[PDB]
């Protein structure tokens, strides 16, 4: 009910789905929107964001299921085949979908600017949703400057997912702090403990990483994540663990409104007060 915190990307799906569906990539433990429900709660945020899970594909039937079951509480993105077509998207945007998610990591770079995406950028354009992008820093600049003609906000994952060890001169973080985003480009700071470094050292790279971002797009751009159930860190990393690194990155009462709240709550239209 009450707009307290808005917690950005996040994936829920059930181990008996994941197993009378039959998959197999990663998926073992049951993420149900029950737990995250109350994950939630028993940290603050009251809203959040279900994210299509990589493993699950085109199929958003989970993710749909959960957004009508708790109506207003969540918003969530998800994953569209090649070429679809309106009526499904805005069946979905009244359901509660504010984005798409193309989700490369670890995939074959695809070529946006080319003409085999197109048709299905423009179909996100004229319902208003924005694009959200993961993938190594070293290619996201150019994923941004191909989806930048579009004119539809871009959302990136986790910092721009850069190498902790490696610093604000890496070769996409670099390119990232002096992007040509005209406001409309997002950055998620959430799964710190994905910048392939020490808990320690993505750490102090995440709070480095936070100051020179938000300096470049502003408080107005940045939303914390928690990434739960945080897959392949499950043994490491809980929500509360999640949150911890939160209040460690330091960020003054004014920024932390803004990640965790603001921003968000613009993006994904959370109009409620």
């Amino acid at each position: 009910l009450h707009l307290t915190a808005i917690d950005s990307h996040a994936h829920v799906f059930s181990r008996g789905l994941n197993l009378a569906s039959q998959r197999r990539y990663a998926p073992n433990y049951d993420a149900p929107l029950g737990d995250y429900l109350g994950q939630l709660r028993a940290h603050g945020f009251s809203h959040g964001v279900l994210v299509q899970p990589s493993f699950l594909g085109t199929d958003n039937r989970y993710l749909l299921s959960a957004l009508q079951t708790v109506p207003g509480q969540l918003r969530g993105v998800v994953m569209l085949e090649r070429d679809v077509e309106q009526a499904t998207l805005a069946e979905m945007a009244r359901l509660g979908v504010r984005g798409v998610r193309l989700n490369l990591m670890g995939q074959d770079m695809p070529d946006l600017t080319g003409a085999q995406w197109r048709p299905l950028l423009e179909r996100i354009g004229e319902q208003g949703w924005h694009v959200e992008l993961h993938r190594q820093v070293a290619d996201i600049p150019v994923l941004v400057r191909a989806l930048q003609p579009y004119g539809l906000d871009i959302v990136i994952d986790h910092f721009g997912r850069p190498d902790a060890r490696r610093g604000l001169g890496q070769p996409g973080f670099a390119e990232l702090l002096t992007l040509s985003g005209r406001g409309k480009v997002w950055v998620k700071v959430s799964g710190i403990y994905r910048l392939q470094g020490s808990p320690e050292e993505n750490l102090a790279f995440a709070r480095q990483a936070l100051c020179a971002l938000e300096a470049h797009y502003g408080a107005e751009r940045l939303m914390w994540g928690s990434d739960w159930p945080h897959t392949q860190h499950e043994s490491e990393v809980s929500f509360g663990s999640a949150v911890e690194q939160f209040e460690a990155l330091g960020c003054s009462a004014q920024l932390r409104q803004a990640l965790l709240l603001d921003t968000a709550r613009a993006l994904f239209g959370f109009e409620l007060e």
